[PDB]
């Protein structure tokens, strides 16, 4: 019954429950969730989200099918990769869950859209090996061979997430109609493929056009009256969630920074041993963590969240303010 209540075994049910009081807040601490869930933050958080949104009831998903599926998905996240592990997946899922409740996006999305977006967040980095697409391509890896060099990892994450539905008692979409399943599959593919950084400038241009053309209901919510507008918001939302580390509390952000750099430097080490050129930010002998975080925010993270903020204005004002404070803290840490 730790299991019926939470995703998972804990023993530390009291502390776990306490952390999960922050389920609907940007300030939830996923590192604490992992510590109190026997390191199953992704199973735990997904279960809590799904109960909070009543999705198990709406889509006739038994608890046991859900947990079996989530534990399997979670087992396919590599625990020896410093950043792209199930902690990151749990964070993006939880962050997407919070974005979906933005007041300006109230009752805009259907249940199935909500299901697709959270599922997409959960699966979006599954079986990540801890190296970039470019590394896999340049080392002639099997994955790059499978996917003809194109969004290699993102294609793989989708394939794994969807293949795992076929394991015994894992079919969480068994009681959707055929058409819901087709629709959700289309949405999920769209969202996960959108997480490829090579598409970031396209997503952002489309987001800016949504801002420039936005329409507000009498009730004060955004009017999104076709599928194209809806999926475009959703894919930008999961992209935002994926790029949300610098907008959390500084104590959280710093831990995420430490892990992404540890992962980068390990790829740099493999590049160095093979005699390759070392990818940007991957050489531990020369990289500046601080310049790199401030560059990343200035060129990628702030323009995205600023545009997100303009779309739901003023509902992301506090996220934007925290990003800007964290950016200035890292800036002030640049030597000289
Ligand atoms: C926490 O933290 C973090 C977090 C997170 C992160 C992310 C993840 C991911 C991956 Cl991995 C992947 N995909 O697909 C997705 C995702 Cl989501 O990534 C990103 O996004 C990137 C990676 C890579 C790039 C591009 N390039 C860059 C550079 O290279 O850069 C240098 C130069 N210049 C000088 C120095 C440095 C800076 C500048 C850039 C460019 C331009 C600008 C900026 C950046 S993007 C990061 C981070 O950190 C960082
Ligand atoms: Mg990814
Ligand atoms: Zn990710």
């Amino acid at each position: 019954t730790s299991i019926s209540r939470f995703g998972v075994n804990t023993e530390n049910e009291d502390h776990l429950a306490k952390e999960l009081e922050d389920l609907n807040k940007w300030g939830l601490n996923i590192f604490n969730v992992a510590g109190y869930s026997h390191n199953r933050p992704l199973t735990c958080i997904m279960y809590a989200i799904f109960q909070e949104r009543d999705l198990l009831k709406t889509f006739r998903i038994s608890s046991d099918t859900f947990i079996t599926y989530m534990m399997t998905l979670e087992d396919h996240y590599h625990s020896d990769v410093a950043y792209h592990n199930s902690l990151h997946a749990a964070d993006v899922a939880q962050s997407t869950h919070v974005l979906l409740s933005t007041p300006a996006l109230d009752a805009v999305f259907t249940d199935l859209e909500i299901l697709a977006a959270i599922f997409a967040a959960a699966i979006h980095d599954v079986d990540h090996p801890g190296v970039s697409n470019q590394f896999l391509i340049n080392t002639n890896s099997e994955l790059a061979l499978m996917y003809n060099d194109e969004s290699v990892l993102e294609n793989h994450h989708l394939a794994v997430g969807f293949k795992l539905l076929q394991e015994e008692h894992c079919d969480i979409f068994m009681n959707l109609t055929k058409k819901q399943r087709q629709t959700l599959r289309k949405m999920v593919i769209d969202m996960v493929l959108a997480t490829d950084m090579s598409k970031h400038m396209s997503l952002l241009a489309d987001l800016k056009t949504m801002v420039e053309t936005k329409k507000v209901t009498s009730s004060g919510v955004l009017l999104l009256d076709n599928y194209t507008d809806r999926i475009q918001v959703l894919r930008n939302m999961v992209h935002c969630a994926d790029l949300s580390n610098p907008t959390k509390s500084l104590e959280l952000y710093r831990q995420w920074t430490d892990r992404i750099m540890e992962e980068f430097f390990q790829q740099g080490d493999k590049e160095r041993e093979r005699g390759m050129e070392i990818s940007p930010m991957c050489d531990k002998h020369t990289a500046s963590v601080e310049k790199s975080q401030v560059g990343f925010i200035d060129y990628i993270v702030h323009p995205l969240w600023e545009t997100w903020a303009d779309l739901v204005q003023p509902d992301a004002q506090d996220i934007l303010d925290t990003l800007e404070d964290n950016r200035n803290w890292y800036q002030s840490m640049i030597p000289q």
